[PDB]
């Protein structure tokens, strides 16, 4: 069908495997349904804070090889376990890093990382491996960037998250009000707070938005509301880790009469674009968990099996376990780390 | 078909008319089409520097009645060619205003602003409006909240516009560089100029999004880049019109590369939003327009048949030809303010 | 997507315009939609007995020209006005001819007859010529070869007929029993009456088939069944008209618990193949009628503006009004055999 | 969305999983392609007249139990081994009988034979099924009521049906003219030949037909015709198996321009309904084949793993490998059966 002054600026437009075809293909096992209903009530109790211990949002920056990223997983999976009395560890599934330049899109629109842009390829590996995730009793966390995506992959996500550039979106805070998980929502760019906090309120609402039936139709959603959202710290300009600024978000929050919890990312703005300092980051917050801090519900660290990060827009033969988009500290650090976190809980426990 | 975690937070979900539907019932007149195009063409050139002229989107701040939209269209579009060597005055018809708080959701996702959300009659109106328009020879301009609404009406704006509260967001910037037409990025709601800065180049490049085909069918897009973008001063958390601002913005967008071009919004944060006040912007503005200033390629007005703006709530029976949203100058403001500016336009051609 | 063992004899496969879309763009006007609710409500009344009017579908064999096709409907909708008290004519609308061997496959699947296939233009011109042809007045009868296009017409058809070969079709008496309007039911090709009784009774029981939304999507459709379906009398090796076989079919029916009324196609197998002898059917069945006959609830007749008919496949030009399948008597005969009709219905009741 | 005069007979109709969901799920696995592909091959090399071994479509005469009917596929899979270089076992894979009113619905509309019409589970289990029989090695033959449910299970049929009932509906012709698979027209109920005669002439050219692409969505098809069609005589008011009938057939067939060749089938008609007959019309067949007719290039027999057939409106726990719909001839007969018919070829074959 040619329609005039249509299209103009469109290479091309191809259907998508429906919603509903990836269910059917890979549909959630027994255990990863547990898995999943599990961690989001225990994720809900922290929040109600009917529960001491901390949520945890680890793993690679961006995923790009299931192979590495479900060895990551059992590993991460032991730990889960060892700890599990002081936290709820939850893996940091994300496969697309937003770039306002150029680079790979990532493991879902081009799986095969050679912009052949096989997105239903993207889906179906990307749905596996999150299901394989969950089916050996890991949670896992994602990112959502648009309003279409999640009909393929939110039945596996235990938490999800709304990004800085994208927390004051009407649209994505719409979103966010009808998602199946808690929602965290990012501070803005520059390190605005007022951004998230207002997105909380509005995710808490009722609300309309556009996407696609199971059967992949265009479709009018109408949400109920979620009152399981929370705000991120990733810093700013400047980091906001410092107690100084938990001070001033528990304070914005109440004043906007929503729960003063907040969950601390080690990494990016916080860490300086410097994967290194997340374990200093560590340090500050461990401490202020420890000396009697409550507020604090969460924490996001970008770790992978190998440490640092690697050009793949170079020419460059990837090394495993290595993240190819921000640096993300070793397994070392990694489990040193969530030992550490471990016992500031225990610490502030009393 | 039922699924496990999912859909937890849904009230409902129902098939949207698919936008083949839309087209097959409203499509563009031989007139429609025109007047798309070469208004399209026009604000081509002028973004090229190979026009003198000023663009200018003037209209209600939200359409909620075909009628009174019709009327003041009918007048606009005198005026239009009128003062068509001065301007090119292009028709704001926007359907909702994105809202934190509550509220009328819009023409299209509440035609009959009684909460019954009859969205399929909403794009039978929106569509079948903006057609008349367009067929009458006047141009229209949109904003594009979501990805999926452009495949029901872009074939009809002859200029669109990314909102504040998105110009950072990565799917919208993707959305950009696949529209048909030009495309206005607003500055942060606190009046940040980068975002809307990497914004305009970013839209400029191939990108990909996911969306629905004509069918209606989940689909993945594939841009080809938008050259025609220029940024949006709407003011922050004080105006961004005077001729100060306006010379830090060219040269924000020189140093990136960008010709130092911009379109100033008279109404929202540089009209404090006080709707008179926008009678004063356009003094100011006109000021440096007389006096040479050719970084303005256009501005925006937010104007109605009746000024001021009234509410939906109060109960009332609404008054016609008057905002329901954002206060607007009445008609007669308009026509004089319309003067100026064409004036002004004269005056730097001196 | 490519499978395995797929499609190995399909030359092409397209999607075909939703039917929300033909809906959407030609929708029944209210004389349309009024013209079918009271051309069904008038044939059940005769079916129940209580209208010794006479149900006359008559009309081209096959339509291929709006034009032609809407003058008949002119001179038609006259007689249908003056013989209103005792003829309740109805126009036989019907797009294609099924044929073992070649020759043109009807207006909506080519309507271009040039073998373009331009099934969406078939669709378009097919609907739209129903549409006119109601909102005129004139209520339409069609045939139902398949389960889809009936999502895409039937609501503009006051009457409707299962061909001879496809009565015995389960499918097809699945589809009878779920449509909205009377439905007749053919005998075998040889004669056999069996079948068409059966189907009858198949049609007033409630069944699943399967076939599409409204919105194209494949579905499963459960019907409620029809309880206005009736046989319809086209001969076998040899004419059915005669009251020798009516009296034999009335029997059957009553046998198989049916009502004993019968509907008697004088043209095809009981017409000889010879559209002359029409108006000799006419002359036996008139009389029955004329003498107390309360069994013949209706007449079939195929006729057009100019009698005979011509050949496509000819490469010679089109003649205007005449049929380029079966041929039909001419407009002159036709008004001669309605008014017969008239009488003879006189004739059975005063 | 409430159209005039629409669905007035509908009780119900929903979304059906999409072919692709299925397909995605269910992948034909190497093993089942390749039975499928050889299959294909070999009764294509047997109505090509160059082979002299038999074609043999023996199962279930419906299946309502996969259990059953896997174990019925193992041990005919032995046979089909063992007898290889005489016969060509494919196993008779039939979900539901056509009824003209009562009756179970078959294992796709209704999987639990409790009317709950799990049709989605239906399509499910018989996909499912059919891909584990394929995958051990064992072709399949199915029957194809309608144009829809080809695009589930089409690419795991290495030979397919049109029953005595659909073999005159054109819509089923072109249907077969589409199909990948070698197809059987079978004579009309009462015996009649000449329609499964113009039947295999038809599904020898091109069509057109309306149904749904791989995504669900209604479509209109274009076969390439097949050539791989022929009669299969089934008998009428009294068996068609006796030389004296299959010497009429092959005369009509060449007399139509087609190779005479026929597929006898032992039941239905031909059985009188029967089941034990089955094994005397195996004797006159097994006679003519052995007495050197070359003209049988098939024959089809109802057999499950336990003779006779048992209601579902009795109430009793159904008994394991026993039909549900006709009657069939138990294991024991079958081994004997076939091994008759493997001597009767290896018989004409010298
Ligand atoms: N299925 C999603 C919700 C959703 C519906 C429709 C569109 C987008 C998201 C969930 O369970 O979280
Ligand atoms: N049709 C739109 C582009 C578009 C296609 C697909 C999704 C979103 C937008 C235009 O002409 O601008
Ligand atoms: N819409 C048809 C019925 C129908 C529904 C679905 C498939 C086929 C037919 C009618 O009103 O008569
Ligand atoms: N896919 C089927 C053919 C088919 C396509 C579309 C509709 C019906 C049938 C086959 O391989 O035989
Ligand atoms: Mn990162
Ligand atoms: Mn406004
Ligand atoms: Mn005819
Ligand atoms: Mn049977």
């Amino acid at each position: 069908m040619n329609y005039q002054n249509d299209d103009l600026r469109i290479k091309e437009i191809k259907e998508l495997l429906p919603p509903v075809a990836l269910l059917e293909k890979f549909p959630a096992t027994e255990n990863a349904a547990n898995t999943v209903a599990h961690a989001r009530k225990a994720i809900h109790k922290i929040l109600k804070g009917n529960d001491d211990r901390l949520l945890v949002v680890i793993g690679p920056c961006s995923i790009h090889d299931p192979v590495a990223a479900k060895e990551y997983a059992t590993r991460l999976l032991a730990l889960r376990e060892e700890l599990k009395d002081e936290l709820e560890i939850v893996m940091r599934v994300y496969f697309e890093k937003p770039r306002t330049t150029v680079g790979w899109k990532g493991l879902i629109n081009d799986p095969h990382m050679d912009n052949s842009f096989q997105i239903n390829d993207g889906l179906r590996i990307a749905r596996k491996l999150l299901l394989d995730i969950n089916d050996s009793g890991l949670p896992a966390a994602g990112e959502f960037l648009d309003m279409i995506t999640p009909q393929y992959l939110a039945d596996l996500m235990s938490w999800g998250a709304i990004g800085a550039r994208t927390t004051e979106s009407q649209v994505h805070r719409e979103l966010a009000s009808g998602l199946s998980c808690p929602v965290g929502f990012k501070n803005g760019t520059d390190g605005t707070i007022k951004v998230a906090i207002d997105a909380i309120n509005a995710a808490g609402a009722p609300h309309c938005f556009l996407s696609v039936t199971k059967w992949g139709h265009s479709a009018i959603v109408n949400t109920s509301g979620n009152g399981d959202c929370h705000i991120i710290l990733r810093g700013g300009k400047e980091p906001n880790y410092s107690a100084k600024h938990v001070a001033e978000v528990k304070e914005g929050l109440n004043k906007a009469g929503l729960p003063a919890q907040v969950m601390i990312d080690f990494s990016h703005a916080n860490s300086s674009k410097q994967f290194k300092k997340q374990m200093d980051v560590c340090a500050d917050v461990c401490q202020q968990i420890a000396g009697g801090e409550k507020a604090i519900i969460g924490v996001m660290v970008e770790s992978h099996l190998v440490e640092g990060n690697q050009s793949l827009e170079s020419g460059e033969p990837l090394a495993y376990g290595k993240s190819i988009t921000d640096a993300c500290i070793g397994w070392e650090d990694t489990d040193a780390l969530l030992r550490q976190l471990a016992n500031a809980v225990k610490a502030r426990r009393g």
